[PDB]
């Protein structure tokens, strides 16, 4: 899932910030229309 | 400066943060404490 809902985001969260910290970036959508990026920090 | 918040936060609060971000607003997420990632809009 390179794109999740809100929905998903909450029951995922965790998940999707592991992801982000190794790198992915992950598009978050509402409704079905993008509307945010996940995208890690230079830390 | 910025928001930050962290996971709990972000899965708590989920519906307010992004009403945020579709506003325009960045937010930076934090695991832990530790600065992790970046929320940012995508342009409509």
């Amino acid at each position: 899932m390179t794109s999740v809902g809100v929905r998903a985001l909450r029951q995922q969260a965790s998940e999707l910030l592991r992801r982000v910290e190794a790198g992915e970036t992950i598009e978050i959508t509402d409704r079905g229309r993008p509307v945010a990026l996940l995208s890690p920090l230079p830390q």
